[PDB]
């Protein structure tokens, strides 16, 4: 008997919470289900926790919010049903989810572009082109800037979907092939200097970037610009085991010419301190030599002179030499020239006088009273100032590359923009430090921005449909965690870090003690663990993350010695001089301010949300793994959207469509009944449906989660029955 059967998604091992199987419900009580596992054991589950399986009619829906059992394994299942038909795009409420097929699919042709022109989301299948077109028409209709927030680690398709957005916009708004290629060739340059191998991804973005596609008031593409945010400069001087420095370093050493190698005095990576501690210098399946060629070509395409290109690589090389400088305490308080080979190599490439540099590194002068005093520094402080020099140099170089790229892109006659945002994703390593807290804070704020945007649209939808149901701002769900990190009163983690940083005698231990004293057992989003003395936990939208406090006081300071700045202002290199002559705040306060400026920008826009994901970690086509997929959906906020969506009345059916499907569940209700609302009510009343589970709108019946599934199950049963139920 087919239609008596009900299925459930369950975890064979609850602690592997994203690995599911399909079980069969056999018994039902007030508050629970009993079901049978795939191998035959019976289990129980509370109805409040149960993940029922949607009837087959729901398989393949284009928007996850149409699912009636809206739950995490059901979401995976729908994504899989579409993926197994080579439908890689699916909506989940406001999100567009894009799953990498790891093979070529011809869905980005000129015939496909044309189908999406002027079509609203509900008239065409899910597609990145559909997202792009709606953004473009909204921009013009509302005279408002747009943002596209696109997630995805390398391998997921984020770069390919960004390219598709740009290609589409150029096709619907171009008159502009040279601009488009210039925009696209920015990414290999920034990636070389802003991406790195971590333990979780071979090509991780360690910075955020907003690409503006600019339009004139008439709607034609008129230019572009790029803005960068929040580059992680700490990686330049230290990498954790098995990770790498920024790509550009390995690209330079592997693909440079023999003369370039000689001219810049460079050996292999493990010859250099900054690239030789992690134990990893190469990435399987990646050729740093080829990538370097790709970088060079991109720089040519976007207008970098050969003169500039050589000075860029001189600074990259200079940083490497600076890193191999070994300070030694010539016995006494101070540090000495140990061996001058690294310094002169750095000074050669930088165009700087070497004797000036070593003096500014170990014996910087700062005004004592109101006159100069040569401060001789010990080896420790000499190394840190050397490290701060490197980090200042890399970050100034990064900002210069951005400025140079923007110079070549036009920005005249801009009226509007459609902006693509690409930021470091939510990340949990084995050990998480201050860098991870900052990244995860950014993502908490970005998810709050999504949630709040969803809220404003849901408020309008319920108002328009005249639905008797109230709900509070979804963004409030994020506020406890955000306040715990960035709050002022009560002070959050970053405020307390700042308060401790001003005392030179503060320590790792005084800082963690202060954090525990403020938050342990007092804030539900914070955890003091029972056995670590150096870690605390924060409950993010994407899960708890444990943070290790070691070195955070030093990480929160970024002083640079003026004598170092003065030294580099004199240099021969045209680029180097720019880094220092174009024009007290802690790192945490900087991070907070830069994030606040990004958020301000985003608040002026109408946002669109694209979530690119990989189906598995083996780059294989036709292979989904729920564990892999659900981790990404948790981190990128799709499962947070589901959490919110499943709480109200997610399923919303035009009355006539409801009647066309379910008229047969009630006597004397015609399939094409004239008064569709009255027929809907007749079906619901005949079925004895609890009226708390639905609301009548002006044009649609709204259902709580699960209720439409039960009606569907009754239809499945009625069709194969010899008479109506008893
Ligand atoms: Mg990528
Ligand atoms: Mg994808």
């Amino acid at each position: 008997t087919v239609s008596d059967k009900r299925y459930i998604w369950y975890n064979p091992d609850p602690k592997e919470r994203d690995s599911y199987e399909c079980g069969e419900i056999v018994s039902e009580t007030s508050d629970s289900f009993t079901f049978k596992t795939v191998d035959g054991q019976d289990r129980q589950v509370k109805k409040d926790d149960a993940n029922q399986r949607n009837p087959i009619k729901f398989d393949g829906v284009e928007d996850m919010s149409e699912l009636s059992y809206l739950n995490e394994p059901a979401v995976f299942h729908n994504l899989r049903v579409r993926y197994n038909q080579d439908l890689i795009y699916t909506y989940s409420g406001l999100f567009l989810v894009a799953v990498n097929p790891f093979k070529r699919i011809p869905i980005y042709t000129q015939e496909m572009v044309d189908i999406f022109k002027g079509r609203r989301r509900n008239e065409v299948a899910p597609h990145i082109f559909a997202i792009s077109d709606v953004a473009y028409r909204s921009m013009l209709d509302d005279r408002q800037n747009q943002s596209l927030l696109i997630t995805g680690e390398s391998g997921a398709g984020k770069t390919e979907n960004t390219k598709k957005v740009i290609q589409y916009l150029a096709s619907v708004a171009g008159r502009s092939g040279v601009l488009e290629q210039q925009i696209l060739q920015a990414n290999p340059i920034l990636e070389a200097f802003g991406n790195a191998k971590t333990t979780r991804n071979n090509n991780s973005s360690r910075f955020g970037k907003f690409i503006e596609i600019q339009f004139n008031s008439a709607g034609f593409i008129s230019g572009a610009s790029i803005q960068s945010y929040l580059l992680e400069k700490s990686r330049v001087v230290f990498q954790s085991e098995t990770e790498r420095n920024y790509h550009i370093f390995y690209q330079l050493l592997a693909g440079a010419t023999a003369e370039e190698k000689k001219a810049l005095h460079l050996a292999g990576p493990e010859s250099f301190n900054y690239l030789n501690q992690s134990g990893c210098v190469d990435i399987k399946g990646v050729s740093d030599s080829e990538e370097f060629k790709i970088t060079r070509q991109a720089m040519d395409i976007v207008g970098f002179s050969q003169e500039e290109q050589m000075s860029i690589f001189k600074i990259i090389a200079g940083i490497l030499h600076l890193g191999n400088i070994k300070f030694e305490k010539g016995a006494g308080e101070g540090a000495v020239l140990k061996d001058k080979t690294a310094l002169n190599a750095a000074s050669t490439v930088f165009g700087v006088n070497p004797s000036v540099l070593e003096k500014a590194l170990m014996e910087p002068r700062i005004l004592a009273g109101r006159d100069l005093v040569a401060q001789h520094l010990n080896v420790e402080k000499s190394s840190s100032s050397r490290d701060a020099l490197v980090k200042a140099l890399y970050g100034r170089l990064f900002l210069w590359l951005v400025k140079k790229i923007n110079n070549v892109l036009c920005q005249e006659r801009k009226a509007y923009f459609i902006g693509v945002l690409d930021i470091s994703g939510f990340e949990i390593f084995k050990v998480n430090s201050f860098e991870q807290l900052c990244i995860n804070y950014t993502n908490e704020k970005l998810q709050q921005f999504f949630n709040h945007h969803m809220f404003k649209l849901e408020q309008e939808e319920y108002l328009k449909e005249k639905i008797n149901w109230t709900f509070i701002d979804f963004g409030l769900d994020s506020q406890a965690t955000i306040d715990l990190i960035d709050g002022r009163q009560p002070p959050g983690i970053l405020a307390l870090l700042d308060e401790q940083s001003v005392f030179p005698n503060a320590t790792d231990n005084t800082l963690i003690t202060k954090l525990h004293s403020h938050f342990s057992k007092k804030n539900a989003k914070y955890e003091e663990p029972r056995f670590s003395k150096t870690e605390f936990g924060v409950t993010h939208y994407a899960g708890q993350v444990m943070y290790e406090i070691q070195d955070w006081l030093e990480k929160n300071k970024d002083p640079l010695q003026q004598d170092l700045e003065l030294c580099f202002k004199d240099s021969s290199d045209n680029v180097v001089t720019k880094l220092f002559n174009d024009p007290f705040i802690t790192v945490a306060a900087q991070y907070k301010e830069q994030l606040a400026s990004l958020m301000a920008t985003l608040e002026t826009t109408n946002p669109h949300f694209v979530r690119c994901i990989i189906p598995n970690n083996k780059q294989l086509p036709a292979k989904l793994e729920d564990k892999v997929v659900l981790d990404q959906l948790r981190c990128n906020g799709v499962l947070e959207g589901i959490r919110i969506t499943r709480k109200g009345f997610p399923n919303r059916i035009i009355y006539a469509d409801f009647v066309k499907r379910y008229y047969l569940l009630a006597p004397n209700v015609p399939r094409d009944a004239e008064d569709s609302q009255k027929a809907t009510d007749a079906v619901l009343k005949h079925l004895n449906i609890d009226p708390e589970q639905y609301r009548f709108g002006i044009t649609k019946i709204f259902f709580r989660a699960g209720q439409l599934a039960r009606i569907e199950e009754a239809r499945e049963q009625r069709l194969e029955s010899n008479e109506p139920p008893m």
